[PDB]
């Protein structure tokens, strides 16, 4: 016969190593011109502790490095990317820390000096968090870092420190949505009650490689000094959920399931009309103010009724 040759292992590597890659599901930013415009957009870091997330390649890395910074420490996950990172910590002595680990469970509470710490109410801290991560990880992570500023713990032992960080265009859009707008939504309420949130830029999916689908948002961070609603996280984040889960009816359809159905029709009732809310308002319309109200009317029906905070309406559902 005649059969067609055998692969070299050139071809068989790179076989291997381009579904390797097409896997892991990170969008590299191989562009300095890009990384630096990331890092100049997020504020000077001038003498700033920098922690990186997931820097992967290291771009964004490289950006940090040239912008005075006090000290880098970034947390990666993948292994193969980690001793790069160490060729580039010995091109900068001193400057860099590199821990092999998850971003969503590692703590930097202990990775800066106590002394850079800073109240509250004070300037936000000489600490700054960066990164340009996989859209898998972004999402659970900024919900971890929302209920922590929420605590004042985990990053926010340092006092309001800064984030800036990539999402899809479509999570960025959700994040500093404002009320009326199609993206208003769930994580509106969630980073806006508790930050100060603006979309710096966008970038083009082409230029990440691999090509994402999508596009990615740029989002600068920093906590509020007097956060939009005060009350527990968990409290907070039932009720938006609630009231977000059905958009095109009234909200208080959302707001009802809260509530066992024997007591739906009335106390739904009082809830939106303790907090002085239209019943008939469709859940784009409910801005943090209302969110506001609706909390704190909750909250004192959750203490009237311990029964009430840990009703699920589907366990109910199951007849």
């Amino acid at each position: 016969f005649r059969l067609p040759p055998l692969p070299t292992i050139r071809e068989i590597i790179k076989l291997f190593g381009l579904r390797a890659v097409k896997q892991l599901s990170q969008n590299f930013l191989l562009d300095l011109r890009l990384t630096d415009k990331i890092v100049r957009k997020a504020g000077s870091l001038a003498d700033v502790y920098v922690y990186e997330v997931g820097p992967g390649p290291g771009g964004i890395t490289r950006s940090i490095l040239n912008a005075n910074v006090a000290e880098l420490l970034v947390v990666e996950k993948d292994t193969r990317f980690i001793p790069g990172l160490q060729m580039l910590s010995d091109a900068a002595p001193g400057k860099l820390r590199i821990v092999h680990g998850d971003v969503l469970t590692y703590k930097i509470e202990k990775a800066f000096p106590g002394n850079i710490r800073r109240q509250w109410e004070d300037d936000p801290p000489n600490v700054h968090i960066i990164g340009n991560l996989p859209f898998s990880v972004s999402t659970p992570l900024i919900i971890k870092w929302l209920e922590n500023i929420s605590l004042k713990d985990g990053p926010f032992v340092y006092g309001r420190t800064k984030m800036t960080l990539t999402f899809q265009k479509e999570v960025a859009e959700r994040l500093v949505a404002t009320t009326g707008s199609k993206q208003h939504s769930r994580l509106s309420i969630m980073a806006q009650y508790l930050c100060n949130v603006e979309h710096l830029f966008t970038i083009p999916g082409k230029a990440f490689v691999p090509k994402p689908k999508v596009d990615v948002g740029v989002v600068h961070l920093t906590p509020l000094i007097e956060p939009k609603i005060k009350q527990p996280f968990k409290l907070v984040e039932k009720v938006v959920q609630n009231a977000f889960q059905f958009r095109r009816k009234y909200c208080h359809r959302g707001l009802g399931m809260l509530f066992p159905e024997a007591q739906r029709l009335e106390s739904t009732g009082r809830l939106l009309q303790l907090a002085d809310i239209d019943p008939t308002l469709r859940p784009t319309h409910l801005s943090l103010m209302h969110f506001k109200s609706l909390c704190d009317v909750y909250r004192k029906m959750c203490d009237e009724d311990p029964q009430l905070f840990t009703y699920n309406f589907r366990e109910e559902l199951k007849q």
